[PDB]
């Protein structure tokens, strides 16, 4: 067997980060990737979402808004294949900057699908291979349900291999994944139809951003199905399917998207043969330093227990378990606290920290203080499609430290990371009332609450 | 006899509607005195109309330039200029009925009408004089026009905001953040656009990364930059249109001329002369920390006051605080100038907060900062045929690395510094912008994502 100092199996957003930053220190990597690199993110979640994203926002912008600001606009057409080969084109740039990256830092890419055989030991291609430590990376898939005609939908996967735009579509799910794609998908033009189980959207956000984005969806965006459990997948005669609810409802579709949820890929990879424990949903178990109960076999992203499904959290947990291992740095690991959050929903969503719920159970209600701002955005003001915006500061304590920031509206996705650095240092309403307001801008309405 | 109030402020622009509401809140009897309309340069000819104006030109740069690499076949018939001033100006019309409505409920006596002063206690308006133990002066300043043949063809930003129909051809003159918002936003809008700087470039107290990448930004895909361009003459051609002539003998035939030149303080015509307030060469007028002249229960904020910052919030504050100080019993309430962010809207937008490059190494040494940079192509224009570029900088100094100055330029950049701005104020290191986990994918993250 090869042996290396260090083996990332899964080329994700852990994997590579983990991979290229231990190399920068001298070490000798295998990399083990079996379909391409840079994972879900770059080939079918962040970067094609965007770029889909990008251009909804162009329809929204010559559909809505363009006609008031003095445009005589005529959109004759949207070629959904001349989008997706922009995106696919975009994605291959990306496949080469990382293979121009890896190549400058020399560590050893193997295309191939890993398993283990021990402890210390992976196979590939039916070669064996070595190391004092191995990462696992492998991430997750589609959560598919199981119900009658659950395979006549597709998931996340296969809208992003859809070569033509559909007519009509449900998107079951009530996560951020199937809300992004319910948005995209009728600002380009298509009937679509959101089912969520229970009262609403995004549940784990703040109520002021579920009742602006529910409120905005009614109307200007796709139709919302509530308390929408399905039943089951008929495929009709004419080609097209119904989706049927336990309430006894039912809807026609062209297409219909799986978005309840994802698993960890870790049934496959045979570990039952190193000794590494997981819980009952296939999580991998760590301590704070990303390390396994198995003395060197480590595990960051997705598959984490109690870890967060963004490829930032993987990056970083990548790149901090290397600067341990291999630069001498015993001390360094991941901060899973105040990580921010945006949704590239219609509108763009903003959050770092706790609900306002979340922290009237953490520090008790009258010991909590919140400041709110609704406004509409400029940019949308002057025409015939009103949009609100909403902002929202969630206080706790005499000092009022800012324990939850939250925004909805016109180019919030971009007004996020700057808060989040100040919330990092322990920022209180005082200190959001030092800084001079930025005007006329969306961002101001965060610093000037009263 | 005077009519008697607690608070006087002259001019009813960002400083005094601030100023007047606040003192109004704690049951100060209010007379605010305005000459024209009511919310001053910011809403009626400045902050307002002309971000109203960029985001039609961005729209514009949306269907033009990146449409069509999206998918979109897309037919523009045609802009209609009129259409975009009549919502900009109905939309200006609805600001003015909310600060009716606002300044009605905190009962501040709007008066209409061109002040002076009287003495140091009373000011004259409409016939009738009055008085108080406070008065704040917020009158602002005013567009200069250059002293040569033919400089009264050209128009200023105000005129700007009076034209009706799109000049076909224009020639912006000056190297400020104003000529160079108005330059880009024709431009964009499809006007053959020409801007004429003195020296070597805009925006020249902006750090060189900025300028640098503005100016190769307009050479690619904006306004034609005229550099080492001294206005010599303006000729009135026989078929209407306008001939710049410059000094270095070059000259361009335009449709309408802007001048961008800077702008004074309108402190002259007031008669200051009988307070015994003082002002300097320039017209402007010196302040303590707390606003208040070398004549007591006289003050000043905004645009005329020397060493001030020419933005709004900064008048808006500044306005606020002396109304907590003289009217809610708060003797240590004052405005902080230092870490003032800005944001200019070009083509693409600039944010800086801080001190340039050369200005940290200046203050601190140059072997005692660090400098980190960032160079990407933002996602939304990398997919297209029409890429641009973004530029971000962080200027540390000591050996905590404290960031004493942030630079950026990029789409949505207008956006994103806000937040680093509370960050810079709590003294924010390298170390804390590297403690936050990114957002991705998004431009913002390239601010703390830089090794
Ligand atoms: C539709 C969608 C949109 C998303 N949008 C965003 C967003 O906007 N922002 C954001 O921060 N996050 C987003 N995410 C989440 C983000 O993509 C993941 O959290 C991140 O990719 C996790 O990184 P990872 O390294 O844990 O796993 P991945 O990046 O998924 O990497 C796992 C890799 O390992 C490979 N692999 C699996 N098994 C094996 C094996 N046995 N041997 C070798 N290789 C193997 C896989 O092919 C894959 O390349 C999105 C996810 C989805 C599904
Ligand atoms: C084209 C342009 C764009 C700008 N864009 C921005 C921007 O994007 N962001 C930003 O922060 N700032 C911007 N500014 C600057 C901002 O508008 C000013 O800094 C701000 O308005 C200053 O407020 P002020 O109270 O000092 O004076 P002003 O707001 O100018 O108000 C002065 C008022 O006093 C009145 N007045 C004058 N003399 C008298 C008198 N004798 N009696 C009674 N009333 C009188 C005037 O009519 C006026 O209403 C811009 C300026 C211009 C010219």
């Amino acid at each position: 067997a090869t042996h290396f100092d260090y083996i990332c199996i899964g080329g994700g957003s852990g994997g590579i980060a983990s991979a290229n930053r231990a190399a920068m220190y001298g070490a000798k990597v295998a990399l083990i990737e079996a379909q391409d690199l840079g994972g879900t993110c770059v080939n079918v979640g962040c970067v094609p979402k965007k770029v889909m994203w990008h251009g909804a926002q162009i329809a929204e912008a010559m559909n809505l808004y363009a006609e008031d600001y003095g445009f005589d606009v005529d959109v004759k057409g949207f070629d959904w294949s001349k989008l997706v080969e922009s995106r696919q084109a975009y994605i291959g740039r990306i496949h080469q900057s990382y293979d121009r990256v890896l190549g400058n830092n020399k560590v050893n890419v193997i295309k191939g699908f890993a398993k283990f055989v021990d402890e210390k030991t992976v196979e590939v291609n039916g070669e064996h291979y070595t190391a004092d430590h191995i990462l696992i990376a492998v991430g997750g898939r589609p959560t598919i349900p199981n119900i009658p005609g659950a395979e006549y939908g597709i998931d996340s996967n296969g809208f992003f291999d859809l070569a033509e735009q559909p007519k009509r579509v449900a998107v079951v799910g009530a996560g951020y994944i199937a809300v992004e794609i319910a948005g995209v998908l009728h600002a380009l033009g298509t009937e679509t139809h959101l089912f969520v189980r229970k009262e609403s959207p995004l549940r784990s956000f703040d109520p002021m951003i579920i009742d602006t984005l529910v409120e905005v969806m009614e109307a200007e965006g796709p139709t919302l199905h509530t308390h929408s459990v399905p039943k089951e997948v008929v495929k009709e005669a004419d080609g097209s399917l119904t989706l049927h609810l336990e309430n006894g409802e039912s809807q026609n579709v062209d297409q219909l998207i799986w978005a309840i949820g994802r698993h960890p890929a870790t049934d496959a990879i045979n570990l039952a043969s190193t000794g590494v424990a997981t819980n009952e949903k296939g999580y991998i178990k760590v301590d704070e330093y990303q390390e396994t109960n198995v003395k060197g076999i480590y595990c960051v992203g997705d598959i984490m227990e109690g870890g967060i499904e963004l490829t930032p959290v993987a990056v970083k947990a990548g790149r901090q378990l290397s600067e341990r291992l291999f630069n001498n740095k015993p001390n360094a690991k991941m901060d899973y606290d105040l990580v921010p959050t945006v949704v590239f929903s219609h509108p763009p969503i903003g959050t770092i920290g706790l609900t306002t719920q979340e922290a009237e159970e953490k520090y008790g209600k009258d010991n909590i203080k919140v400041y709110t701002s609704g406004f509409t955005a400029m940019y949308t003001a002057v025409t015939k499609h009103r949009q609100p915006c909403k902002m929202k500061l969630v206080c706790a304590g005499e000092e009022e430290t800012v324990v939850g920031l939250h925004g909805i509206g016109f180019t919030v996705d971009e007004m996020i990371q700057g808060f989040g650095v100040a919330m990092k240092m322990g920022a209180t309403k005082a200190d959001f009332d030092s800084v001079v307001a930025i005007h006329p801008t969306g961002s101001e309405e965060f610093v000037t609450m009263r």
